[PDB]
């Protein structure tokens, strides 16, 4: 059904990464390349509009949520709203962030799924940057920043970001109730990640504050066809069923926190 | 004794996989393939007859009985009532279907028997796709196709079924005390594995429900000899003594349920 | 110092196995081979000769006392006893026989030294066998079996048996306080591993009812210098002192038992 | 940033090896040879010149104080007052130096750092030596013949010892409160380095104990730059600052005491 290992070719080494903020409608899409692959994150199908089509080279979700995002996921795969090729549990291996529990039973529970922290422990440097920050200072990284790292760590040598600035009903209903990320340290993380591994990062919205950081691509006159998501589109986070399995994952998952 | 590993030639790729239901005894022995392998599971050996023969290719028990099938498996080779050439319980690796010390200690109790999801898993599709049917929705495959799937991962290219219909005593002293299965789950997860790998699959009963949905293999005239269970044949799964080794395994059992 | 591995060379692939019954003293020197190695087993020290000489191939304790005996064994080679190039733990690798933190601690704590079942497990069928006695019927073999299993997986192709028969001072200030094991198992398991592995083994000592089950080896007129021990030799397995690594080490054994 | 693996050319192998001790500052800077690496360990950095450079091959810090110890290095590094490749955490894998905790999440928290005993463990003789002295006598070598053993093992032949003889205001914040090693265990460990694998070891402090033991190399004459310690300098071991992921280390190291 989906990839087993995503590999990217030399011929093709674009990478569209995008977040879910409000520049994501602001793209400027005469400013993409003609060829290249997407990576969304989160709720990026809480989208009225295919921003940037309905291929999805791979999504991001976090552990927290992986287990309603993964069913999401197959979902929107089942009913044909979108094609995912690769579906990653944004990580980084640390036990004060997932338990041990979550890590070891991972595959276990989600076996074509991947853990992200397996491909960005090669970038050896940029590794041991963000844990020692995250550690010692409680810094880390948004979900694009963990995206570029990631396309940067599989062979993509151009990025070219959007989404990134600086509904949740069934969300609520997931957490019955109601400092470590920032503007400056995504930003330098980027440059990071730029100096280290020789790799472009371009900007595709114009009037983003990310592009007061990183060129704009250039406008190359490409075009792009914006499709409107059906009337029935899944628009929210899906809620799971207590089932045996389920049950046991959740009573689980409450106990480490 | 028994196998290392089951490996398949290309040069006889049939199996004979069969259930315990009613249509075991109604089989169409003209229906049969010349050459073929047998997979039995569960208590097969509860039959009156040898319906398929006395060499079976493997033997497949679910991992609540594994102690003592694995147990009554080794006797009716002793007692000579059966050629068993593997034996394997029937396992999807999931926390909340076989806990953690049965896998971790299954080897160390059963040395030369071996764990079903360690050759399924390999069928990535497939396995991806009854994990999510088994944890969010609570439908799991019954034996039978369980069987089809260990089959068609090792190599076989052609299945034909028998006894897939939809004594205890010793059970009921086993068990002190008295939905996830189902016609159209399991026809649909057979009907996966036929289009994903591309495999055959025939019934070889007549009067079967099963026919109904797989084409009945064609009569080619074969023959059987059919023989009859010698008088005292094992034909209740067979009780353990409270031995060291025995008690700790049940209490350790016990505990995780 | 000593041996990582222990190979035999196809050069020499006699071995001579001896436990600590009374036949050790009644060995018949005259038929032992001109070539052979050694193995040794418990407390084979307390011997007041050198029944067999000063070197051992490889010396085999039980994990129970394994923290005593391995100490001994050191003293042993350091005061120039023996020479001692392998030392093993006779084991199985059952959780009801070996505690977890056992095994798995075991080369923490013995560096140079090797768990036997590591060895025996490749003996696959034998090991089946072992282990559905031991579980099912609580029948377990004795030391000197264990050390032809260990000797036949190892290379070795002819076995001379003595010592085989069917102070403790220290040992009762170590266990403060005062059925598995039968001469018709261990001969049945004798006589497996001959049949399974095509080996030969043959007895030493003349009045040994050992010697009604296995041919004494032929007299071929060898000879032997029989060494009396000194005065102040080790006699007794050896205590050791309430360090920080000893205190750790005894307070887990005693709480997994 | 720092090397991945420390690997030795044969046209290289000279180390300077230098503990904290009074003689650090009686170096006679004549005798050392005209190439060589440094290794430094704990509170080297308290130091108030550069004895022996700014650029240090490898740093050895113990595990009670590795998380402050890492972060002090890092630091180091940031402030351009040492060049450093290596961070090694002095270890000897014993369940009763170093938790379970501690090993098994060490990588988690530390990635580019690296466990000393997965490098001395291959001097398989001298290694079952000290675990046999730690186990059964509580003796342990201190951090210099520590750092001796990596470099025999890492491939350096000619060793070169200094600081070896025989503040703390913010480790006695670290640790609010108030018999293992030993000269003569030190320097006999320190013998059997050199008759075991065959390498060299000179003394470069013409007033130390440590001469009486090990020959003073030869004074060739060499020159050396005293170049002392910026105002600012680290002089103590930093202090952490309380951020979910210290808190979670320390809180389970707290527990593992």
């Amino acid at each position: 059904r989906m990839e087993n290992e995503l590999i990217v070719s030399k011929n093709m080494q674009n990478i569209i990464i995008a977040g879910n903020g409000p520049s994501l409608k602001n793209i400027n899409y005469k400013r993409l390349p003609r060829e290249y692959d997407v990576f969304r994150c989160n709720q990026f199908y809480f989208e009225d509009k295919y921003y940037l089509g309905k291929k999805i080279k791979a999504v991001f979700f976090n552990p927290g949520v992986f287990l309603q995002q993964y069913h999401t996921a197959k979902q929107l795969i089942l009913k044909n709203e979108y094609e995912i090729k690769n579906i990653f549990c944004s990580t980084f291996n640390l036990p004060f962030i997932e338990s041990n529990d979550f890590l070891h039973q991972f595959y276990n529970f989600f076996p074509d799924a991947k853990l992200g922290y397996e491909v960005i422990e090669n970038l050896k440097e940029f590794y041991a940057y963000i844990k020692y920050n995250e550690i010692y200072f409680n810094k880390r990284i948004t979900s694009g920043v963990y995206m570029c790292a990631i396309a940067i760590a599989l062979g993509y040598k151009t990025i070219y970001l959007c989404g990134i600035d600086f509904m949740s009903t069934n969300i609520k209903t997931i957490f019955p109730g109601i400092n470590c990320h920032s503007k400056e340290y995504d930003i330098e993380a980027l440059k990071l990640l730029k100096s280290i591994y020789k790799v472009n990062i371009y900007a595709l919205c114009d009037d983003s504050i990310l592009a007061n950081h990183f060129p704009l691509s250039i406008n190359i006159n490409n075009n792009f066809t914006l499709e409107n998501k059906h009337n029935n589109s899944i628009n929210d986070i899906l809620l799971t069923d207590n089932t045996p399995g389920v049950s046991f994952y959740k009573n689980q998952l409450k106990a480490d926190n």
